[PDB]
This record gives structure tokens, C-alpha cells and sequence, in this order.
């Protein structure tokens, strides 16, 4: 069928600060992150002490329901969410959607290292087109080294 | 004395720390991450045991306690989750809350390291906390960047 591709540590590394440099040409650095959980939890560790952001929030997705909405405090104004692929597009829309409902004077940018080209909603910041088939050092490298 | 701990030495240490949690409550119904320290921890460990119910929590210095997550009332044995405990100050009063607020469920924590003099313990961690230690996810990304 598809061919097999496979994202390691190194390769995350040199993308994370080239998403770096993206995030901040389209809106400066952030005032806080919220993390899609969990494809965007290791990114958004790594993201967030590099810009030395403590206000780090979570949310989580499942014909969709958004789980555990972050209380994004008054003061913060720009707010980048984090994801580590992009594939229908339908869970990252959704995390937008009530983000911004709820917090409607605020504004949310999105980031994602993989995108689809065929998805329905786009990340405002993305490195690569995803293919079919493509798995990810934190999905696979503990049980390779297990099966060792 | 400095210590760079990297991302070879986290993957065989996260090996462990599945294997000792599991002796001590078995596989956990859910994580609690720790934010920040406990979340590339958080996502291998939920990836390593199939868990998709992660939920976060905010420690921030003084100290306070912010985003107390509500975990679903079906979960009950409940993985605490943070890189090290130091004064274990932050990781007693995360408990706490998350005691306080879901009282019928048991919370176990787990650490990486833990500095013996340590007024608060983690239920189960790997190594001794050194005087300093530098923590891939700290480092490697701007030591790439200057180099
Ligand atoms: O050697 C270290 N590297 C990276 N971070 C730390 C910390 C702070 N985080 C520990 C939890 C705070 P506490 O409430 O337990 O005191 C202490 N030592 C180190």
C-alpha cells in the first residue's frame, strides 16, 4: 500500500526551530500555548521552555466532542495552539472553535509540524505535507527499544 | 558535575519507570501531567500504555496551583506524573488539590528523579536528583540553534 515514513528525535529537533521562527514571523512569540493532547504534548514541553512560557494549557478532542477547555487568563491575549499533525483537519477546527468562542477578545494561532494536503482546515503554521503513512520517535522508539 | 540528561538515557529510564509503577499500582486509568516538566513524560508513558485520557495541571512559583483538570468519574486509578521532585513542595500540593477534588479516586506519582532531602516523596522515582542536571528538553533545542 503506502510506504513507511518515520519522524526521530533529530529530525523534531531541527524542525521545532524552524516552527520557532515561523510562529514568530506571523505573530511574535506567544503569550501562552495550549496543547492538543496528546500528539502535541513532547512539542509543546519543548516549545515552551524555549520561549520560557509558563502559561501552558491542555485540551483534548475524541462527530467530535472538545474536552477539558482551558480558563485562559484575561491578560493573555495571543495564544498559540500546538499539534504534531494535521489530518482531516476536523479535531484542530474544533479546538479553535471553542477556544474562541470562549474566549472571543483573544487571539489563537495554530502550529503543527506535519499537514495534510487534503485536510479541510489548515494549521496557520505548518512544516511539512504529511504523507499516508507516518509514525513518530515518542509513538515508536520505547518498544523498538523494549523488543531489544 | 553538570549533567546533560538525554534523550537516549529518558527513553531506557522511561522503561523503568513503566516497569516500577506498574509493580507498585499496575497500569494506570489515566495520566496527570505535570506542566511543564511531566509532558514529553506524560506523552510517551500514555502512548507506551494505550491511555488517552492525559489530563494537565499547573504548578507555577509563592506557589499555586492553576487548571485543576476534572477527570472523568469512571477513572480511578490515577498517575501523577512530573521530570523531578526537588523540595517536593509542588508536587505535594498538585496531590492535594487532586485529592481534595476527586476523593474517590487514588492518586499514585511518579518522578524521574527525586533529591533525597526531599520533605515530600513521589510515590515511585528512578535516580537520585544530582546538584544540577540539564534536561534534554531544556537544552538541546537551543544548543542546536548556537552551534
Ligand atoms: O536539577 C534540576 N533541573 C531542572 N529543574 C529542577 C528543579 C525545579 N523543578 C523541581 C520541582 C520543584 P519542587 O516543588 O519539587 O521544589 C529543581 N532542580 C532541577
Amino acid at each position: 500500500h503506502h510506504h513507511h515514513h518515520h519522524y526521530s528525535y533529530e529530525t523534531f529537533l531541527k524542525d521545532s526551530l524552524e516552527l520557532v521562527k515561523q510562529v514568530e514571523q506571523i505573530c511574535g512569540v506567544p503569550e501562552a500555548l495550549v496543547c492538543v493532547m496528546r500528539g502535541g504534548m513532547t512539542l509543546t514541553h519543548f516549545l515552551s521552555l524555549h520561549w520560557d512560557l509558563r502559561e501552558v494549557y491542555g485540551i483534548n478532542a475524541i462527530a467530535l466532542k472538545i474536552e477539558n477547555i482551558p480558563t485562559i487568563k484575561d491578560h493573555l491575549k495571543t495564544i498559540l495552539v500546538v499539534d504534531e499533525i494535521v489530518d482531516s483537519g476536523n479535531s484542530l477546527e474544533a479546538v479553535l472553535k471553542v477556544l474562541q468562542d470562549k474566549h472571543p477578545d483573544k487571539k489563537f494561532y495554530s502550529a503543527s509540524l506535519f499537514q495534510k494536503t487534503s485536510a479541510k482546515y489548515k494549521a496557520d503554521a505548518f512544516l511539512k505535507d504529511a504523507p499516508e503513512w507516518i509514525d513518530f520517535f515518542w509513538e515508536v522508539d520505547l518498544k523498538n527499544l523494549k523488543s531489544h
